């Protein structure tokens, strides 16, 4: 075991290099985890992979608990690692191993007041599995008091949670004929329902500059078959949801919007959202101003951890890590250095601000 | 137009035998819709086309209204038509245009007391397609006082209602190895999904004998692929539900039942059922009772009408007609000749047993 | 950056639209020129999406079949527009 | 810092078919990152990486992918052998290092494109550059000029397919009815472009593939055919024309584009004249038999456009494609006084 | 021969385009009996002359059909195929 | 002539031609030479086009089955020439 | 009623290739129906018409499926033509008239099944019966044993399919390796079956295709070959020899059935001898050299089990198929015969 360092000495730009340099798609997180754990071992926490090989490393003592969820597995591929004009290039420098990697400092430096303990975890099997690491917590470990998901948020941007996911299948069925007219065919009828529907989410969110409070419908596939007697056509469609519009809100448009298709329906996710005056939330608020920016209210539109843990404990829980999201999953997926570093300093701050607010009880 | 005719005169097997040999699969219904018509005409209905070129015909006066909702549409194909040694074979003789034949000539017989009308309607575009007919009903016109949906529920058979249905998907991926032990692929894990869910409804739904109050799943499709990284597999998976076992109960079965993999649901079709207490119940019953028969109270299994106008119009519902349910959509689709005429006594009394409900008011 | 199924139906909105602009006012379909998306079908490998439309274009006199291809080649934005020709309209007097 | 040799060799060391471009693409970005453009791939797969600030941009628009055939990468005595040595990984590099080397004033950002299938029908890497970006204030298409050649234009290009069945019984065969339309197309061709000096003035037609096949009860065959137009003829008339001669079989067309030229004395030719000139060249003005991602982005952006880059054209496609490495550098800086002016 | 009778055998006899020599064998065969020339041409056109002279009348119809088969029978006076 | 299929498509037309230009002035059919192209293929690699057409000759007794071959061969200033001999022409006296 | 010969026809005109067999069987089934049994097709898709009341059951399993090739269907002086009319049309159709036309105990029901596939390898309109029917009391096999012949085995059956891959350079073609496989195999078993009187002992395999292929830079070839098994030698065993004599390539082997037969001296052979006998026949008692889906039924079931039917099996899937008129209804009145005892 490595001699103790100093919380100060390692910078965030520091460990994610090395982090970012061990391969670690999901499944094969284990070098990638036991080298972390040997690095919060440095770093004051007491770690050790779990049940199911999740990194964990923790700090403090007593009855209350602050859990920093974050993953350590990626997508496969590597980003060829390379550190140029402050910009880290790397595969997972955003996903998620930067947010991580912050979540280690930060977590290292942060003053705790007592009664308070500090559990940082790099989960795996998130990426492209069915996340092993969380649900693993989830069935072996106590609901901490507050959790906050290591997912790119920017450093200035706060994450309250995950717009709803509806996916539709509209389908339909006519009998052939020798007509061009229209809705002549079923692919035009499958057709029309996405223009149909594509035009009623444009209306629904007209004038919203805040792209997650809009709906906004995607076709993924269409396709048209016939035996010569009818031709058949399927429109597969995902609707990403704002909080104000539930699934069956927007199943019932969909529905409504097809005549002589039938439409079926799955909620893939239902929405999730802390609320802007939660404590947890006027903390991070407060440590991103405390540090020089203008925090930005969001939510994420991909699923996470978030997605699982907040429904099955139901704690207060954001999300917070340094990072361009747009960038995850790309050839090259890059983080400035700054923004690590001002992240870890906002975390820090957080995680203090949380602390305080749990001990003041 | 043809002369007025005794409705006693026609049966129903000379009816039905007209019926059947007029081709009407979905969508092309015109032919056998004017022949339709011109009968009900003979038999004292005023019968004449809809919007939607439905068949309807109409008895009776006043503000009260009993429909007879049956469609003439078929799958395409020809059932040899041919009569031999008291069966009836023939494309619809059971799905249904028996039903349907028993409608018109039941409803012709029946004696109506002042006050109440009763519009017997040949639906199209039902079996293949997403039923015009019905839909068109709904749209134009007024929710009636009482429902008899023509599906085969048999001559001794009262149908309340149907099945929820529920379609689900599991999806697991797993990365690529070398092992050989359990679970070591994606098609393996959805495999022993599809094992122990099974097992599961067999559970549930240990010795009951009432078919229709079981839970049954069914593996529709299963596939699996890999990229030399991951393998992945998919299980499609439909479950009909007993009215004691909601989606949302099925769905956090299967969900509680999936570790490693993730289970996506679509609910299909919401349960529906009336009630067996109810008045146009107890008019069946008492109308199969009446006429030498132990009346079974069941559920159809399939779709049909019963799924649209019940939740649409809310009005009190069964489904009545004879045939073997289990010869729907067959190459020797075929009734007997004295069920039908059986079903048409049985539904002549059940009309007027309805009526005389609706004249005490 | 989206699908390959949104880029096909995207095309095909174009045609049936330009097609319906054209044919305004128009009682007769022989003097009308009318599309028909005989199929359109996407399919994923995992590397890359695709999407295919089939199309049948029914021409009236006005219309010739160098302009009709002309003009749908000329709608396709990103896709690969391939055509065919049967005949033009004829008529006799 | 790199040269363009070293640069080219990695590149051409990647093999970077059309369709397979990604590796190549993915590996050169990073190569662009290193040198300090802000670069990923776009929603096509083109490699994009972009230079300076403002709203003024030039973009060195190259392709990245090549055709098929394996050419082994060596250098004998300062030759580079290699598929897309000359067509065109060349140009492509020559733009990544020229188009870092060079100086911008303030407001003028410069864009280096590897876009994917210029080499095939589709040309959707260029495609997507219409449909997602902005017109640029000038163009320069990367595709091998000469080190003192300036290429101000293109044929057009159709793809014909024509296909013909009969019967596999009694009475013209599949392949003799599909030679003939080759035989009746040709000489339309020939007879139209009689006497005229150049390439790029005549239409000529190019026999791909002719396959034959028995079904089992019908005779088939298809004939892939290949057909660069001038810019007296238009797309639109060849198609005519080569319906004109179908008779029993059928002709399928697909449009690439139509011919394009820029004008002799433009402004950004004067430019490139000067960069060759005043760095000891003798420049002479080419137009070329082949086809260009410029013949789609000239009519649809309309910005100063021209061709160029280090190779000859005349091994485009050949089994042993190579350039000199003396001619890398030449170009590289050839094109940077260009850029600047 | 009745116009309805061989139409009725024509009609039993699948012909989606591109497979038409089962009934353009038949048809030739039948057109023969009514004192046709019969035979079909190095494309498969189902081909009946007679006859001769400067001048001539082409009954050009077509034998294939899109594919999905309609069950073949007559009902109140009405073929279905 | 830049690719393998214009080749031997070429020396089809130009067999096809010498053959009609021999058997003018013929009565019968017997009599005259009679090319056949039973197939015409085409492939390539990437470096190289290759393609093979497939001619049958039938021969009257007026042009030997040797004197056919090297009238073939002579047409072959690029491509190669491989004959199969059936059967030359018989007749009795 | 309808003899045994108008019934031939008409499902003789109605073609019913392995995969194919749903029309023949939708009709075979309301001829079924029309004659009074209870009719429809089942969960695999065979023809199934049951007869009579009660547990006790006898079944008449046939095949409605033929291999392909157009016969076509003509009588020639009270010889009908056509594919099925001797494999298995003709044994079907005598087992829809004879299974009417006798007279039954109470108690015992009557069941005729025009199964599925039996002529491929699957077998599994036969597998379904296996999977989803109780054992009847006795079975007799639709197949054409004569007039005057009866049945009692067949052969067993395994698919051996060899592939062998070989590169396209330097170094026997694939070709050659396929070839010579099927020398050690044809070898083996003529060494093995050497001198033996009847096919039914002998071990034979059956080339049935070899076609070597060019990939690009491998040779191709593969190797289709049935092989018939005696009793003495099992499938496992064939298997394991076959396996081998792979050498370079892989075989890959699937199994059918082992041979079967059915003891000379069973009471239900002596019911169709005496129906053989009684009706002025000299009966001889045979042994096939093909397979049967006797051979799945009857290890499956173990009730006394024959193969009967009109029709000369060495016309067996030949060009010219046919069956004398005559001979049906000679077969019909002795399967009736037959039926009763
Ligand atoms: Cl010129
Ligand atoms: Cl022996």
């Amino acid at each position: 075991m490595l001699e103790s360092i100093s919380p100060m000495s390692m910078t965030t730009a520091d460990l994610l290099r090395g982090l970012v340099s061990i391969p670690s798609p999901s499944g094969a997180e284990a070098p990638a985890v036991e080298w972390l754990c040997q690095q919060m071992a440095a770093l004051g926490y007491q770690a050790e992979p779990d049940g199911a090989g999740n990194a964990v490393g923790t700090r403090g003592e007593g009855p209350r608990e602050i859990m920093l969820l974050g993953h350590i597995d990626t997508v496969p591929g590597e980003v060829p690692v390379q550190v140029v004009d402050g910009v880290l290039y790397g595969r997972g420098a955003v996903d998620a191993k930067g947010p991580l990697a912050t979540f280690v400092v930060a977590g290292a430096r942060a003053k705790l007041p007592p009664g308070v303990r500090l559990t940082v975890v790099g989960a795996v099997e998130e990426e492209v599995m069915s996340s092993r690491g969380a649900r693993h917590l989830i069935a072996t470990r106590e609901a901490p008091d507050a959790v906050v998901i290591g997912e790119p948020s920017g450093w200035d941007g706060v994450v309250l949670g995950y717009r709803g996911s509806v996916a539709l299948e509209y389908r339909v069925t006519v009998p052939m004929s020798h007509s061009a007219g229209p809705e002549a065919t079923a692919a035009e009828l499958a057709a029309d329902f996405w223009y149909r529907l594509r035009t009623w989410c444009a209306e629904w969110s007209v004038g919203i500059d805040h792209a997650f409070h809009r709906v906004e419908p995607k076709l993924n596939a269409l396709n048209s078959s016939s035996d010569g007697l009818y031709g058949e056509a399927v429109a597969r469609i995902g609707l990403r949801l704002p909080p104000a519009l539930s699934p069956e809100e927007a199943i019932a448009v969909a529905t409504s919007l097809a005549s002589e298709g039938e439409v079926t329906a799955t909620v893939n996710a239902p929405a999730f959202q802390t609320d802007k005056r939660q404590p947890i939330v006027a903390a991070f608020l407060a440590a991103v101003r405390a540090h020089g920016g203008t925090p930005r209210l969001k939510l994420k539109t991909g699923t996470s951890d978030m997605n699982l843990v907040g429904p099955a404990w139901g704690c207060p829980i954001v999300a917070y890590g340094p990072g361009d999201s747009r960038l995850d999953h790309t050839p090259e997926e890059h983080v400035p250095l700054a923004d690590l570093e001002r992240a870890t300093a906002i975390l820090t701050t957080a995680i203090e601000r949380v602390a305080a607010q749990i001990h003041s009880g």
